[PDB]
C-alpha cells in the first residue's frame, strides 16, 4: 500500500528523541496500524523478554508508558519489528522467529529461519547476538541474516507474515559481521558500514533481478555504537539506536 520513494541517495539527521540508559535497543512504529504508537525493547544480555508500549511520541520521551508486554519467551538481539498489530522476534538462542499478537496478548505462531545462523555466530558488528534481524518495508516483511552455507554472507528472506513461511530468498555477497546493520526499501537491501569507539551505506542489493552494486551514501555515526537501523515505509523514516541515544533519520530518494 506504500508507494516506492525511489533509490536512497541521502541520509540525513533529524530527530533527537532522547538518550536512553541502554546502549543498546531497537524501537519502532507500526506501518500499518497507523497510530501514534511507539514501541520500545532496550537490550540486555540473556534478560530481554518486554515490549514497552508509548501512545505518543510525547509520552514515550517523558516515559509514560500505556504498558508493558511480557514475552513468552527470551529475545536475542535488536532485531524485532512491529507489524500489523503484531510483534515479531527472535527467539533466544533459536533460529525462530516468534509472532505474538499485542491486541490478544498471545503466541501466534513460530518460525524457523532454514539454515539461519544464530546467537552470535552472525551478529552485525557489535555482536549482541544480532544474528537475525527482521525489516519491514513496500514490499513486506522481511527476514535479514546469514547462513553457513553463504560464508557468512547477508541472506535475505520475505517471510508471509500470516503463515510464517518463508516466499523468496536471495543470497547476498556481503559478510554479516562486517555490516554495522541493515534495512529494506522498496526489496532493496542497504548495508550499513560504520566505526565502533567510513560511516557509509557501502552496498545494495535489489531483490527485483538479484543484482548488487557498490555505493557511497554517507550514513550518521554521531555516536559511534550503532545498534538498531530499521525503515518504516509509512514514513520514509530510519528509526535508528546508537550508543544509547534513540534518533530518527530523514532520507532522499532519487528515482528507481
Ligand atoms: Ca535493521
Amino acid at each position: 500500500v506504500f508507494l516506492c520513494p525511489g533509490l536512497l541517495k541521502g541520509v540525513y539527521q533529524s530527530e533527537h528523541l532522547f538518550e536512553s540508559d541502554h546502549q543498546s535497543g531497537a524501537w519502532c512504529k507500526d506501518p500499518l496500524q497507523a497510530s501514534d504508537k511507539i514501541y520500545y525493547m532496550p537490550w540486555t544480555p540473556y534478560r530481554t523478554d518486554t515490549l514497552t508500549e508509548y501512545s505518543s511520541k510525547d509520552d514515550f520521551i517523558a516515559g509514560r508508558p500505556t504498558t508493558t508486554y511480557k514475552l513468552p519467551h527470551r529475545v536475542d538481539g535488536t532485531g524485532f519489528v512491529v507489524y500489523d498489530g503484531a510483534l515479531f522476534f527472535n527467539k533466544e538462542r533459536t533460529r525462530n522467529i516468534v509472532k505474538f499478537d499485542l491486541r490478544t496478548r498471545i503466541k501466534s505462531g513460530e518460525a524457523i529461519i532454514a539454515n539461519a545462523n544464530y546467537h552470535d555466530t552472525s551478529p552485525y558488528r557489535w555482536g549482541g547476538k544480532s544474528d537475525i534481524d527482521l525489516a519491514v518495508d513496500e514490499n513486506g516483511l522481511w527476514v535479514i541474516y546469514a547462513t553457513e552455507q553463504n560464508n557468512g554472507k547477508i541472506v535475505i528472506s520475505q517471510l508471509n507474515p500470516y503463515t510464517l513461511r518463508i516466499e523468496g530468498t536471495w543470497d547476498t555477497a556481503y559478510d554479516k559481521r562486517s555490516a554495522s546493520n541493515a534495512f529494506m526499501i522498496c526489496g532493496i537491501l542497504y548495508v550499513v558500514k560504520s566505526v565502533y569507539e567510513g560511516n557509509k551505506i557501502d552496498y545494495i542489493y535489489n531483490t527485483d533481478q538479484s543484482k548488487d552494486s557498490l555505493v557511497d551514501v554517507p550514513f550518521p555515526n554521531s555516536y559511534q555504537y550503532i545498534a538498531a537501523v530499521d525503515y518504516n515505509p509509512r514514513d520514509n523514516l530510519l528509526y535508528v539506536w546508537n550508543n544509547y541515544h534513540v534518533v530518527k533519520y530523514s532520507l532522499d530518494f532519487g528515482p528507481l
